[PDB]
Parts: structure tokens; C-alpha cells; sequence
């Protein structure tokens, strides 16, 4: 309840496109947060784990894993 984890595979070149779990909170990872319309934001597709910590309380951790396919 207090955290939630995602999890998401992508093809290791490519890039990927999320929604923001939250409107307006905190972001922590290894990649720059690129933020886009829709509150949506961009990432290169690379094995790694991201966080947002969120207004409500909820911590949503990120996993990616890059396949070779």
C-alpha cells in the first residue's frame, strides 16, 4: 500500500513511453527524467530500476528489463 512495483520488458534499443504514476511528485533513478505532454516521459530502453516517491504516499518502483530480440 505504501509501495507498488512495476514491472516491464522493452527491446533494448528502442525507447520507451510512460505515464507518470503521479502528477506532481518526486523522481530518483540512474537515466535524467524526460518529461512529455501527457505527463508522460521517455527513457532509453536499458535494464534499470527507477522510482517515484508521490504526494499520496505511495513509493511506485520501477523495473526494466532490456531484451535482446
Amino acid at each position: 500500500t505504501c509501495e507498488l512495483y512495476h514491472y516491464q520488458e522493452c527491446v533494448r534499443g528502442t525507447t520507451v513511453l510512460l505515464k507518470e504514476p503521479c502528477s506532481s511528485g518526486t523522481y530518483e533513478g540512474n537515466s535524467p527524467f524526460h518529461p512529455l505532454a501527457d505527463n508522460k516521459f521517455a527513457l532509453t530502453c536499458f535494464s534499470t530500476q527507477f522510482a517515484f516517491a508521490c504526494p499520496d504516499g505511495v513509493k511506485h518502483v520501477y523495473q526494466l528489463r532490456a531484451r535482446s530480440v
